[PDB]
DNA sequence: CCGTTTCGCTCAAGTTAGTATATTAAAGCTGAACGAGAAACGTAAAATGATATAAATATCAATATATTAAATTAGATTTTGCATAAAAAACAGACTACATAATACTGTAAAACACAACATATGCAGTCACTATGCCGAC
């Protein structure tokens, strides 16, 4: 129903590093937010990276 | 015959009189689209009606006499309806043997991300020009 990290990024337009993508998470700049697993993070198909700023 | 006024009528805004239902549950009605077998029809071919005349063949009464198909039995027998029961095969009721998944437990690489010092393009911060009629002023 999810979408791993990865899955989610490969789908995007301009796919950034995990690294940065991983801080998107940390800074709330991913609405609806990701949910942690156990080591991975698991978006929204729908989940939109919300440049705000 | 004619006009004028009262009266029968209907429109418009108040003043009263009377009666009281919603969901379940299960049908029932009817316009419209769907899917074969048997007999009346019809053109074409085969059998028959049409048609007549001297000669050939059948029409039939009344009774004797040899002949024969065949229903009428009458006894013989395959045929037909119905189980009984055991030999023979199917198949749960047991069980160890065998190969196979879910699970028990040890061994090892590596995914996934916080944390931290830099590095720097890029969006944001701050000011002037691009581009063209307002407003204000005359006509």
């Amino acid at each position: 129903m999810y979408l791993t990290l990865q899955e989610w990024n490969a789908r995007q337009r301009r796919p950034r590093s995990l690294e940065t993508v991983r801080r998107w998470v940390r800074e709330s700049r991913i609405f609806p937010p990701p949910v942690k697993d156990g080591r991975e993070y698991l978006f929204h198909e729908s989940a939109v990276k919300v440049d705000l700023n």
